[PDB]
C-alpha cells in the first residue's frame, strides 16, 4: 500500500492527480480522501488549483482523519526556481493549501523560466538554472520541518547525477511520465541505483493519450475481470513506482484505487512492458523550446538526448 523513502518516511503507492481538475478540484479530493480511501494528493502552483485543494483537504480532514496520515505533494515552477524565490513561492503555496508543512515538494521542470515567459519560449526567457543552488535553498526547507522530504520531476540521467554529486540531503523522489507506450526503463534505473523512489505521473497516457481503449489493455482487463484504468495502475505498481492518477469523475476516483489484492498475471503484464516506448505525452517543447535561436533548439536537447 506504500513506498519507503530513504528518510523513512513513506508515500503511499495511490495519489489523486489534480491537473486539469478545474472547478471540479475540491470535490474531487474530498471524495477521494474522504469516501475512496486515499491518503496522498499530487498538485502543484502551476495547476492553478491549490486553493481548491485546500478546501477539499480540510473538508477531509473535518472528521477527524490526521494530517499525519495524508501526503500531499506540490511543486516548485520554473519561474521560482532561483534560490530567493523558494520560500515565497512555498509560503504561497502553503497558504492556498491551507497547510502547515508539505510531504514532499518537487522541483516542476529543472529548467528556469523568466517572469511572462511565453509559450514557445521567446529570445532569452529560459533562463541559467542554478540548480545547486536551488537544491540547498529546499534542503533549508526541510531543515525548518516546512517540508518533510524534496525531490524533483522531469530529470534525466545527466541531470540526476550532477544533482546527486551537491545534495547533502538525496531527491526522495523523482516524478516523470511513465505508462505503457513510455516506460523510461532508462530513468527507473538510474533512480534505483541511487535509491530514489519513482512516482509515474500520466500513469494512464493522460487526456491525450489515454490508454483505456488500448486493444491490448482491453484484452487484459477482459481476462482479469477489472477495468482498462485498474490495469494501467496495477502495471505501474508491479513496476515498482507509486501512481497518480487524475479524475474528477466519483466512480473512476474510486475505481481506481482499488489495484490491491490481485495482479496481473506475468505474461500479461510482458506484453504490457512490450508495448512500443512511441514519444512522450509531454515533451517540454512548449516550455523550454525555441527552434530559431534556442538556447534548446529541439526537445530532445530538453532530454539531454537521453529520449
Ligand atoms: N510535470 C509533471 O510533474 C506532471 C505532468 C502531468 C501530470 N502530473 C501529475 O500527475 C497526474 C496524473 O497525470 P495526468 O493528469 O496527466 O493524467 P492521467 O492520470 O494519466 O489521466 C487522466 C485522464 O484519464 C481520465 N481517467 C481517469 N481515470 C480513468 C479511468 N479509470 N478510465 C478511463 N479514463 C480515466 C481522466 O478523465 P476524468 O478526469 O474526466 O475522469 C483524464 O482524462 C496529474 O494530474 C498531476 O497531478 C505531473
Amino acid at each position: 500500500g506504500h513506498f519507503v523513502l530513504k528518510s523513512g518516511h513513506t508515500i503511499p503507492a495511490v495519489g489523486l492527480g489534480t491537473w486539469r481538475a478545474g472547478s471540479d478540484t475540491a470535490h474531487s479530493v474530498r471524495t477521494a480522501i474522504a469516501e475512496a480511501g486515499y491518503r496522498h494528493v499530487d498538485t502543484a502552483a502551476q495547476y492553478g488549483v491549490e486553493k481548491e485543494v485546500g478546501r477539499g483537504l480540510k473538508a477531509a480532514m473535518e472528521g477527524g482523519i490526521n494530517r499525519k496520515d495524508l501526503f500531499v505533494t506540490s511543486k516548485l515552477w520554473c519561474t521560482e526556481l532561483a534560490p530567493d524565490r523558494v520560500r515565497p513561492a512555498l509560503e504561497k503555496t502553503l497558504k492556498d493549501l491551507q497547510l502547515d508543512y508539505l510531504d514532499l515538494y518537487l522541483i516542476h521542470w529543472p529548467f528556469r523560466l523568466k517572469d511572462g515567459a511565453h509559450m514557445p519560449p521567446e529570445a532569452g526567457e529560459v533562463l541559467e538554472l542554478d540548480m545547486e543552488g536551488v537544491w540547498r535553498e529546499m534542503e533549508g526547507l526541510v531543515k525548518d520541518g516546512l517540508v518533510k522530504d524534496i525531490g524533483v520531476c522531469n530529470y534525466t540521467v545527466a541531470k540526476l547525477n550532477r544533482l546527486m554529486r551537491s545534495a547533502n540531503v538525496p531527491p526522495a523522489v523523482c516524478q516523470m511520465e511513465m505508462h505503457p507506450g513510455w516506460k523510461n526503463d532508462r530513468i527507473f534505473e538510474a533512480c534505483k541505483k541511487h535509491g530514489i523512489h519513482v512516482t509515474a505521473y500520466s500513469p494512464l497516457g493522460s487526456s491525450e493519450k489515454n490508454l483505456a481503449h488500448d486493444p491490448l489493455v482491453e484484452k487484459v482487463a477482459n481476462k482479469l475481470d477489472k477495468t482498462p484504468g485498474q490495469v494501467l495502475l496495477r502495471w505501474a505498481l508491479q513496476r515498482g513506482t507509486s501512481v497518480i492518477p487524475k479524475s474528477t469523475r466519483d466512480e473512476r476516483i474510486k475505481e481506481n484505487i482499488q489495484v490491491f489484492g490481485w495482479e496481473i498475471p506475468e505474461e500479461d503484464f510482458r506484453a504490457l512492458c512490450g508495448i512500443k516506448d512511441e514519444k512522450r505525452v509531454l515533451t517540454g517543447e512548449e516550455l523550454f523550446v525555441n527552434k530559431t535561436h534556442g538556447p534548446y533548439k529541439s526537445a530532445t536537447e530538453v532530454w539531454d538526448h537521453e529520449d
